[PDB]
């Protein structure tokens, strides 16, 4: 469980990220792509782009990119009593989109990279950790609603 001070943490580099949600989940899915690209082939949206510059430009990628972090977003303000957003999520990544878990933990790096890059005074360890350790509660909580579905 996360302590009330690694909430903060995270909340408070959260708040940057919302000052600019579209950037973000571009620079979080084109990396995401990038460094792994067997996650792309799961986008039908997405399995046409060839290059960086080409995902970049893809305005229905930076739409994703703010639902995808739209929900994190209040996942994170649950601050760990996040039952209700994520049994929608777990259901949709688990029977329709097939995401395994061990692309949610890409899609975390990928978060942590970013935030990193972009709010560096904001995401010192301590908050690199804390939001590490959320990231891993979120994956946690899928995982068990993917057991048992038995995906
Ligand atoms: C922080 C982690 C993630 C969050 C919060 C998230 C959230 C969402 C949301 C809110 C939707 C739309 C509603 C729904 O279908 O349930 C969605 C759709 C989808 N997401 Fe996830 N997602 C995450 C990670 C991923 C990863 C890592 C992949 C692939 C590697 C992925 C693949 C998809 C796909 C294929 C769709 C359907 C897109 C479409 O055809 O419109 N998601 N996601």
């Amino acid at each position: 469980v996360l302590s009330e001070g690694e909430w903060q943490l995270v909340l408070h580099v959260w708040a940057k990220v919302e000052a600019d949600v579209a950037g973000h989940g571009q620079d979080i899915l084109i990396r995401l792509f990038k460094s792994h690209p067997e996650t792309l082939e799961k986008f039908d949206r997405f399995k046409h782009l060839k290059t960086e510059a080409e995902m970049k430009a893809s305005e229905d990628l930076k739409k994703h990119g703010v639902t995808v972090l739209t929900a994190l977003g209040a996942i994170l303000k649950k601050k760990g009593h996040h039952e209700a957003e994520l049994k929608p999520l777990a259901q949709s990544h688990a029977t329709k989109h097939k995401i395994p878990i061990k692309y949610l933990e890409f899609i975390s790096e990928a978060i942590i990279h970013v935030l990193h890059s972009r709010h560096p005074g904001d995401f010192g360890a301590d908050a690199q950790g804390a939001m590490n350790k959320a990231l891993e509660l979120f994956r946690k909580d899928i995982a068990a609603k993917y057991k048992e579905l038995g995906y």
